[PDB]
DNA sequence: TCTGAAAGTACTTTTAGA
DNA sequence: TCTAAAAGTACTTTCAGA
C-alpha cells in the first residue's frame, strides 16, 4: 500500500491535531523538507510526543518508522529513471491487477493433478488461435525440452486433423480467453470422444464447461476497453509457469538431464 | 541492490567483529530471532556500539534503519497469500520479481518515442527467435490491428530476405534476450545499412554497440537457473504493451476506427 | 479523551585505552 | 585504527492538566 493511501485510510480514527499532522505528510512538496522530529515539530508548532502518536494510529512502532517507509518509498520512488506518466502506471496497474486476480485462482491440487496428465500421457497437444496460439507455442517449446512428445496446432485444418489420430493415450491442452471461440471448444469436445483426455484454459466460468477432464479459470483483464487491455497471453502464461513448475518437480532428475542434453547440443553448435 | 548484495558489496572494508555480525545477518534464518539491539548483543557477545558501527558501514544512519530496511524487505518477501506451496510462492515472486525490475528500468521518454517511430514508419518488422520470436508474432498482432503495416520473422533466412527489401522508410526491432544471438544482431546491422532505423530489446547493456536508433533494456529473469526461469516472454512483453499504449494515443480515433473494423470484418463478418 | 511536558530508553556519539 | 564503555540523544513512554 501508498503511504499516502496508507494515512488516507487510518485517518477518520485520528484525532485533530493529527488530522492536521497527516495533512501536511500528503502535501506533495513534503518530501523535499527536512523531516527529523526537530524540524517538525517546529514547522506544525506541536510536541515530538504528537508525531509519534501520529504514526502509531498508521500501524507504526513510531515517528522513526513512519518516516523511514515515507522516505523509502521516495527513494524506491528516485531510483527509477523517469518518473511514471498515468498511462506507463496504468500498464504496470494491469500486470500486477492480473497478478493479484491470478492468484487468488489458484487451485495448487488441480495444477499438479494437470501436470500429471502430462507425465502419464504419451503424446501432449496444445489447441490455441491467435495469441492462444502463441501461448500453445510457448509450452510447446518449454515441455519438449524436458522429454514431452508434444506438438502444437493454431488453425482449424490443424486441429481437426489431429483429433482424428487420438486415443486414450492422447492429452490436449485447450486456450480460449473468451471462452467461447468455436475451433477451441469444438475440437477440445471432438478429442474427447476419441479418448484424449481435454483441459481448457478460460477466462469465463461456464456450468457446461464440466465436460473437459479438467478447466483452468484464468485472470480477467485489469482494462474494461478491449483495445486498452494488455497482453492476452498473460491469464494463461501464470498458470502455463505454475503447471511447469509443478511437472518439473515429477521425477526431477530425469527431465533435468533431458533438459541439459537438448541445452548441451543447441550451445554447442556455435 | 536488495539487502543480501549491499551487504556482499560492502564486506572487504568492514572489521573482523562486523565481519560475523554480517554473516549473522546474511544467514536465512535469522529473520525470526528478536531483532532488537540487547538481544543481538547478548547472541554475538558485541558492544550496541558495534551495531551502529557495522550498519553505518553498511551505508546507514545506525542499527534503527538496517533492521528496518533488513525486516521491511522481509515483509515485501512474504505479504503473499501464506497458504501455497513454496512451489507457487516462487513463480508468483518471479512474476512480481520481473515486475519490480521492469519499473525501475522504464525509459518513458524512449518509449514514447518508438511509439512516435512506428507511426512514422510506413513499413514496420519485428526479428525474433525463439520466444523472441513469439514476442515478435505477438506485437505484429496488436498493431497491425490498428493499421500498421507490419510483417513478423523468426528466422534467419526470414531475416536476410527482408533485409533486401527495406530502405529509409523501414523500422525493424529485434529481440534477443541474451543480447548475443548472431542472427538478430547481424541483421539489424544488414537493415541498417539499408538505411532504416533499428530498436533492440535486451537484458544485457551494451551502449558499445550502440548502432541502432535505440537500445531497450528489459528486465532479467529472477530464478539464477536455466530449468527453472518463468516465461521468456515477460521481459519484452512489459515493453511492447508499454509502447503500444502510447502509440495508442497517436491518433487515438483514428486507430479506434481501424481496431473496430479489425474486429468487424476479420470475425465472421 | 487529549495534548504537551517530564522522565525514560533503544540506540547513537564521544571518549579513553590497547 | 579499533573497540567497549561512558556519555549523549532523537525519539518513546509516562502522566499531569485542561
Ligand atoms: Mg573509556
Ligand atoms: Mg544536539
Amino acid at each position: 500500500p501508498d503511504i499516502a493511501t496508507v494515512i488516507d485510510s487510518h485517518f477518520e480514527e485520528m484525532t485533530d491535531l493529527e488530522q492536521e499532522i497527516a495533512r501536511y505528510f500528503l502535501q506533495a512538496e513534503t518530501i523535499q523538507d527536512d523531516l527529523s522530529s526537530q524540524q517538525v515539530t517546529q514547522k506544525l508548532h506541536i510536541s515530538q510526543a504528537a508525531l509519534t502518536r501520529f504514526a502509531k494510529k498508521c500501524g507504526f512502532t513510531g515517528y522513526r518508522e513512519f518516516i523511514f517507509q515515507y522516505q523509502h518509498e521516495a527513494e524506491n520512488q528516485a531510483n527509477q529513471v523517469s518518473k511514471h506518466s498515468p498511462l506507463t502506471k496504468r500498464v504496470l496497474r494491469s500486470y500486477s491487477n492480473m497478478r493479484e486476480q491470478t492468484q487468488d485462482l489458484i487451485d495448487e491440487v488441480q495444477l499438479e493433478r494437470i501436470a500429471q496428465l502430462i507425465e502419464d500421457a504419451e503424446r501432449v497437444y496444445f489447441f490455441g488461435t491467435g495469441s492462444s496460439g502463441l501461448v500453445a507455442r510457448e509450452m510447446k517449446l518449454r515441455f519438449m525440452r524436458l522429454g514431452v512428445v508434444c506438438e502444437a496446432l493454431t488453425d482449424q485444418d490443424g486441429f481437426a486433423w489431429t483429433t482424428s489420430i487420438m486415443d486414450e493415450n492422447c492429452l490436449v491442452l485447450g486456450f480460449s480467453l473468451s471462452g467461447s471461440t468455436p475451433s477451441i471448444l469444438d475440437s477440445l469436445l471432438d478429442a474427447k470422444e476419441m479418448g484424449a483426455k481435454t483441459v481448457l484454459f478460460s477466462s469465463v466460468p461456464n456450468k457446461d464447461s464440466q465436460a473437459y477432464t479438467e478447466t483452468v479459470l484464468v485472470a480477467t483483464h485489469s482494462q474494461p476497453s478491449y483495445i486498452q487491455r494488455i497482453s492476452a497471453q498473460l491469464p494463461m502464461l501464470f498458470f502455463i509457469d505454475l503447471i511447469y513448475a509443478y511437472f518439473l518437480e515429477i521425477n526431477r532428475e530425469s527431465k533435468e538431464k533431458i533438459f541439459n542434453s537438448y541445452w548441451e547440443n543447441k550451445k554447442l553448435n556455435g
